[PDB]
């Protein structure tokens, strides 16, 4: 069958990648953005758009091309896509080259053995065909002007790329598979090219894992039972060791240090510049020129396929060909990450390192930044001796300085978004290791905003956040954390420039919060702000809290809107805020899912806190009862509140006499919100009541959707004729008709009234009552109005 | 029978009451809020109850925090019963800040079933040095584990410390932590009772036992091991056990397959003089006519030796 001997040509080129694939391989971690191996292409849901559009994303040797030639070589072992699907292609951005236009049917002949396929007899079901496009950050080089251009004929011509686009959004042979492997960096136009795909992520070996890598490594047990615990000796390459290609470096290291009679703890002791450890132990300057140059070249020219003419050019001759070149005549790096250290050396043996500063961004997904990286990497002075002395060579050190200048570049300029992320600044920060100049060059980050996925995230973090001496604004994003919290959260004790600490959306959990609390409780801190929204905490969390709230003396205000923390919660933090050292201004209570129980202890809080000004407790079930319970207790005029609120609290009119004694009595309620609270025309009557009073000092009273009418209009007539001291209203969703409308109007003509705002959104008026508001816009500016829906 | 003003209308007096001493409420679902109204009832100074039982009232966590303020306010109580409450690991956390109070005078506190986790044991650890009234302590049927056992313990092994009567029923443990164990028995003083019952320790797990077991400092004066699946393998350690130490006056043996040459053995050690062991249990097994003839005789010769071999 055509199938079988398919499968056993590719089986015989994908059984090794030299070193045997399946013996060597060991199984790794991902998640869709765990998702298994065999379990791809069923759609979780019966409504999923075609399934054969499937991203994936992962770092630099996270194993894409190997997950690639592992799948087809369970395809070619009888393991996946026997009943599901028949036949698997395999198609490379690098051999197709973009200049010369082909077909598919190139594609089929160079992936079948046989250069005459049954072309005929294989173009008929693509369904049961799958189309892989490993390395993708090759093949955007012309998307951006070539989106128009389409091609659906499969024995068509057509440049590489623009066939390529035409395949993607499932135009030619749209029924048929496609499974492409991307670096995550440059997926924000491919995304419009892509129709209903799964962007699937790699995240490499775990603990286990990385054991089983090991003993699949080394021919002795004991030694590679001694590579794991030295492992174990370093957390940091121990936490490295989660890309794989890390981990084979360290074996082969490993293996070279203990053949040579070399002692293996140099190896663990190494850290952060394992490339150039590995290489070191591994081993001129002809040599090192030329490849240098050949790896630049190849930088700029986007070719991985050398020839003979670029070593000719760079002085390379026959006899420069090792271990990390490969021979196949065709020159070809082993892995393209080599290329790219061998090219950031170049740079301190073109030589101008602007290209490297400015020209980025003409490459998708931007290999320069992992090249700049080992610049950081080659920089440092204690490396920057290392590699002089090592190799007999000169490092120039004007680069360092003008790396300074692109990172105050990146740090103060406007349009980031083409920039990558500060997280890839903060990995170069951490690759340097140079104090002082980490210093200088990153006190230029008064805000600082991260996104934390793995370990190298955390650690890189704590570090560069134990660097940093003048932050002011620190934001976190935990995306998917007790030792995680504990490492970060620890050095934040310690900063003593901090002062706001954004953590909103992230489920970092509840001990997680508890660890955050021993954290800030420390002296040290200086945070005077802290926003948890939606943080997922509970009831929990509030005891923390609440000692945080009795020992700390520098926080302001605090945010804990949509957590369930309950009426229990507020019951914990209640005791906290009732202390005397509690300097609490400015209390988000969002949404907490509390009830009417609740209230009356946030009652005594008025009378223990004098330092809480404005209160949010909107979006809850409150009720009538919580809400006169607080009034009642509010009344007293030493109370200190300001701008409460009890938006959606499903209120009435009952509570409005409490809020007409509020209003009476306090002299300081300034600002007050009822939105969403079916309070009625009688409602607006008792507030009225005690809008009137002479001592009044409202200066909001929000309406919005509290379902009004016209009945008490006349009450609204007489609050603007009278209040001196109301500034601002809002009635929207609120039916009062034109008549009201109209004398709202002619109230506010007269210059007794001192309103400066007011909205009448969402309603339908009158061409009359139009002519009016224009009319009163324009003899008066200043009373601006909303009234236009 | 079917309350906060319920519960309100009744403990008013109750506080009032200067001779009630003992008050129970197991059973009852009084619910959370009514264990709070009972908690503001019982802190006024006037009652003087020393005795409060609240087996399966239904509490949760909220009202660790009212019990806990009860406790730090009130200096008349003695034990304390919360046995089957969903208390958690939060309800512990909660009730230790009580517990821990200078004027905390618990003497017996009951735990069992409360659906805690090994996390809540670290914070009872510091219990056992911040207060010295609590003398014995009844966690069991919880899913402590080997590390909630050995965090309790390794902070319990101060001879200072004045707990007396642990116990562990059904806690899932094993061989783990019997080294802990054995640390405490080696260095508290004060340690008298202990039980172990439907524990997978194993015959690791007694000879891990059997080497504090041995020290001449010991004072264990019971050691429950029903159903913790036993073999015959450490039977040795049992006759070494009652040979060495003069101390042990209990112990419990049910559903544990030790097989007749250990029953026999056990048999040949206790006739002697050396052995000052009071009760002993063989609880529902199948033994030998010719074990049943020599348990009879050792019952003969000796009457004191209390057994219970008849299933
Ligand atoms: C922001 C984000 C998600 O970390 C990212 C964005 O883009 C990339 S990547 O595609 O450049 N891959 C890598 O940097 N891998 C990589 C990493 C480390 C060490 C090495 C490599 C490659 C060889 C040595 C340590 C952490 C990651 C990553
Ligand atoms: N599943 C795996 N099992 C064992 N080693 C792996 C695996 N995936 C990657 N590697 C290691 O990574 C190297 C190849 O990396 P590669 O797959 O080319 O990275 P990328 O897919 O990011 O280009 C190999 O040397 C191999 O040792």
């Amino acid at each position: 069958d055509y199938c079988k001997m398919y499968r056993r040509h590719v089986r015989s080129r994908f059984y090794s990648i030299s070193v045997d694939l399946n013996s060597r391989y060991t199984q790794l971690q991902l998640v869709k953005e765990s998702l298994k191996l065999e379990l791809l292409f069923e759609p979780e849901d019966g409504h999923s758009e075609p399934v054969h559009t499937v991203v994936f994303q992962g770092a630099a040797g996270i194993g894409k091309t190997i997950l690639a030639r592992k799948i087809m070589l369970d395809w070619a072992l009888g393991k996946l896509f026997k009943d599901k699907f028949d036949y698997l292609f395999f198609i490379h951005c690098r051999e197709v080259s973009l200049r010369t236009p082909r077909s598919l049917a190139d594609l089929i002949v160079s992936c079948w053995p046989d250069p005459n396929p049954p072309v005929c007899k294989i173009l008929r079901k693509p369904s049961r065909i799958l189309f892989l496009m490993d390395g993708f950050d090759e093949l955007q080089g012309a998307f951006d002007e070539h989106i128009g251009e389409v091609c659906t004929d499969w024995q068509k011509a057509v440049r590489g790329d623009i066939l390529l686009s035409s395949l993607i959004r499932k135009k030619l042979l749209p029924k048929a598979s496609l499974l492409i492997t991307t670096r995550p960096v440059a997926l924000e136009k491919l995304q419009h090219l892509l129709d209903h795909p799964r962007h699937v992520e790699i995240l490499g070996f775990s603990e286990a894992k990385r054991k089983e890598y090991f003993f699949k490594y080394f021919s002795n047990e004991l030694q590679a039972r001694e590579a794991f615990r030295l492992i174990q000796e370093n957390e940091v390459l121990f936490t490295m060791c989660f890309i794989p290609l890390v981990c084979w470096i360290v074996c082969t290291g490993l293996k070279q240090q203990m053949e040579t009679g070399k002692s293996l703890a140099q190896t663990s002791k190494t850290t952060t510049a394992v490339y150039v450890f590995f290489l070191s132990s591994l081993l001129f300057s002809d040599y090192l020129q030329g490849l240098c140059s050949l790896a630049a070249d190849g930088i700029w020219n986007q070719k991985i396929l050398f020839e003979e003419c670029d070593l000719r050019k760079h002085g390379l001759q026959k006899t420069d060909v090792s271990a990390f070149l490969r021979m196949n005549r065709f020159y070809s790096f082993s892995h393209m990450t080599f290329q790219e250290f061998f090219a950031a050396m170049y740079y301190l043996l073109n030589r101008d390192v602007k290209v490297l500063l400015e020209n980025y961004g003409k490459f998708e997904k931007g290999y320069l930044i992992f090249v700049v990286r080992f610049l950081f990497g080659l920089v440092n002075q204690e490396r920057t001796s290392y590699l002089e002395k090592k190799l007999s060579c000169k490092i120039s050190q004007q680069v360092r300085l003008e790396l300074l200048k692109w990172i105050e570049v990146k740090a103060k300029a406007k349009k980031l978004q083409w920039q990558p992320s500060q997280l890839e600044l903060f990995y170069c920060l951490y690759e340097m290791q140079e104090e002082d100049f980490v210093q200088s060059a990153m006190d230029h980050f008064p805000k600082i905003e991260i996104n934390l996925s793995t370990r190298m995230d955390h650690v890189v973090s704590s570090f560069c956040i134990k660097n940093c001496h003048r932050v002011k604004t620190l934001s976190l994003g935990f995306f998917h954390t007790s030792s995680f919290c504990r490492g970060l959260f620890s050095s934040l004790s310690t900063n003593r420039s901090l002062t706001e600490l954004d953590l909103s959306d992230n489920t970092l959990g509840d001990p997680g919060m508890r660890v955050l609390c021993e954290a800030l409780q420390h002296p040290g801190c200086n945070i005077q702000r802290l926003w948890l929204g939606r943080c997922g905490l509970s009831h929990q969390c509030c005891f923390d809290i609440s000692s945080v709230l009795s020992s700390s003396q520098k926080l302001v205000e605090l945010d804990l809107s949509d957590n369930a923390l309950g009426d229990f919660g507020i019951r914990l933090l209640c005791v906290g805020l009732k202390h005397l050292l509690c300097n609490l201004q400015k209390l988000w209570l969002v949404s907490c899912c509390l009830t009417s129980a609740c209230c009356q202890d946030l009652a005594l809080v008025l009378s223990s806190n004098h330092s809480l000004t404005r209160l949010y407790i909107g979006e809850n079930a409150l009720g009538d009862s919580g809400v006169q319970v607080l009034c009642e207790k509010m009344k007293d005029p030493q109370c200190n509140l300001q701008k409460l609120g009890l938006v959606n609290s499903g209120l009435t009119s009952i509570c409005c006499s409490a809020l007409t004694s509020v209003l009476k009595t306090n002299q300081n309620f300034t600002h007050l919100y009822l939105r969403s609270n079916a309070l009625g025309d009688t409602g607006l009557r008792l507030l009225c009541e005690g809008l009137l009073h002479p001592d009044c000092k409202l200066q909001m009273l929000e309406l919005d959707n509290c379902s009004l009418t016209s009945h008490s209009c006349w009450n609204l007539s007489t609050i603007l004729t009278h209040n001196h001291s109301l500034r601002k209203l809002n009635l929207g969703n609120n039916d009062l008709g034109d008549l009201c409308v109209v004398t709202l109007c002619e109230v506010l003509k007269q210059q007794g009234c001192l309103l400066q705002s007011l909205q009448l959104g969402e309603m339908y008026l009158n061409r009359e009552t139009k002519r009016a508001l224009e009319a009163l816009q324009e003899e008066k500016p200043e009373l601006t109005i909303v009234f236009e829906i």
